């Protein structure tokens, strides 16, 4: 029953996408996917920090303003640029709505880390666990939702519907002093600069992505 969404006759597959021109480091064919996601990264400082944090993994920025996109985009040239052969040639940014089916974007389980630094606290769609199922489907199996906000309502409201969702639970606070992504992210951001200027405080709570239940 509740996991009827996640069994699926006919999962989806995403939409054409030419990553080469996002990773042209890795074009031999692409060499690698897209396996960390900033979704609403602003003007990207996560990325930056995460970009030599995980020099493996390609980690890709979503942003829905072509302003900040643009922006972000003569950024890491610059940083590409002003850099070894390998910098920051793993990160990119692309404009996109995040709510608008994520599965457009990415394979099913083609992520182990989803970000959501700072979110604004439904134009396209109302949000619902419909949402978080599509999260669910394009991120692995294990893999981690990353969550913070200086909004102790907006923190409140992702928990209440991450732990509402049974392909999600949360991990502990121990789990959190120990993540490497966790200290990054606590920091790395504009937004996050900001709120320890203005002594605000920063609500944090990570997800697993449990397993599916098998069907067969
Ligand atoms: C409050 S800002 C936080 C920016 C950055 N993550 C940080 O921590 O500094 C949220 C960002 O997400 C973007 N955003 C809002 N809704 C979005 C959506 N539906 N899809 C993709 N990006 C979105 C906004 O443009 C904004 O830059």
């Amino acid at each position: 029953n509740p996991f009827s969404d996640h069994q699926l006759e006919y999962p989806v597959s995403p939409q054409d996408m030419d990553w080469s021109k996002l990773y042209p480091y890795y074009k031999n064919q692409m060499t690698k996917k897209v396996t960390i996601a900033d979704i609403g990264c602003g003007f990207g400082g996560l990325m930056i920090d995460l970009s030599p944090a995980f020099p493996e993994d390609l980690i890709l920025g979503m942003e829905i303003r072509v302003q900040v996109t643009n922006y972000v985009e003569d950024r890491i040239i610059a940083l590409r640029n002003n850099t070894s052969k390998h910098g920051f040639q793993n990160i990119n940014v692309l404009r996109g709505n995040a709510m608008k089916f994520l599965p457009n974007f990415f394979e099913k389980g083609q992520l182990s880390k989803m970000f959501f630094c700072f979110p604004d606290p439904h134009k396209a769609r109302i949000i619902t666990n419909t949402l978080l199922s599509e999260y669910a489907y394009v991120l692995k199996e294990g893999g981690v939702v990353y969550t913070i906000t200086d909004v102790k309502d907006l923190h409140e409201w992702m928990v209440k519907h991450l732990e509402e969702h049974p392909l999600f639970e949360r991990l502990s606070k121990e789990w959190e002093e120990n993540d490497e992504c966790v200290k990054i992210m606590r920091n790395a951001t504009e937004e996050g600069k900001k709120v320890e200027r203005k002594k605000g405080d920063k609500f944090v709570a990570c997800f697993t992505r449990l397993p599916t239940p098998a069907i067969l």
